[PDB]
């Protein structure tokens, strides 16, 4: 589509000012409303992007076939940075955003500068003894049937394996909250796009520069997975966060403020 339409479609808002613009993208199951308690500290200095997958950013409004893979969710940040006419941006992804981002940076490298991963993982297969996802083919083949025999119950049960922090309730309602109030059969569909995507060859193809925000007793993208990167990412830096859990970006929104505002500040 055009312009207006693009900057419909996935809900698109420009706010702030800079030489430089910041994209944030959501991770699974959310909308660009995850990003309420990091994003608007870079308003400051920064135009900052927010957006939503018309995949569903946790949202209704679509077209069934291109968001079987996660090409079609690196295809929306494309329209984006089109309809925006950006000649180049900072990209924060959060989880299989930064995936998405990654992905889009191959087919458009010119078009960032930077790709900033809160909570990467480029596989979830645990895949001794080179490679560990943290998860066996079975049990991500367990969480599918789980949100299709019964979506909501699997919107609570997942919640809590992401942040992995039982004593902080009013984040995982809230997450919990975002998984429900996304529409199921795309939900699944995005999932299954995730969960079972393999990226790990696609690493070395990347020419733009990263940083990797490692969790800290994070379930979903254990160490591993962060160090891993890491090591294939031809160029990239990986700091490893306190925070604890998959959703920093919910859970510590300063410390995620302040490693993503140093990196920056450093490579200007």
């Amino acid at each position: 589509g055009h312009m207006t339409s693009i900057l419909s479609r996935n809900h698109v808002k420009v706010k702030g000012s800079g030489k430089a613009s910041i994209m944030f993208a959501p991770g699974f199951g959310c909308d660009q409303s995850v990003w309420n308690a990091v994003a608007p500290a870079f308003e400051e200095d920064h135009r900052v992007i927010l957006f939503d997958y018309v995949g569903s950013g946790h949202s209704d409004l679509y077209d069934l076939n291109r968001y079987q893979t996660l090409d079609g969710y690196a295809q929306d940040v494309l329209d984006v940075c089109e309809a925006l006419d950006l000649k180049e941006t900072v990209f924060v992804g959060h989880s299989v955003g930064a995936l998405i981002g990654m992905l889009a940076s191959i087919r458009r490298p010119e078009l960032f500068s930077h790709l900033v991963m809160v909570g990467p993982s480029p596989c979830y297969l645990n895949d001794p003894p080179e490679y560990y996802g943290g998860f066996e083919e079975e049990q991500l083949l367990g969480l599918l049937e789980m949100m299709e025999k019964n979506y909501i119950g699997w919107a609570t049960v997942f919640a809590a394996t992401v942040l992995n922090q039982p004593d902080r309730p009013e984040i995982k309602e809230e997450l919990e909250s975002r998984f429900c109030s996304t529409d199921p059969v795309i939900a699944r569909q995005f999932a299954k796009a995730a969960f079972f995507s393999d990226h790990r060859e696609d690493l070395s193809k990347v020419t733009v520069p990263s940083l990797i925000l490692q969790c800290a007793d994070d379930i979903i993208a254990p160490a591993t997975v962060g160090k891993y990167m890491h090591q294939h990412l031809p160029y990239s830096s990986l700091k490893q966060m306190e925070a604890r859990g998959h959703c920093p970006h919910m859970s510590h929104p300063d410390e995620t403020i302040q490693l993503i505002g140093d990196y920056l500040k450093a490579h200007v």
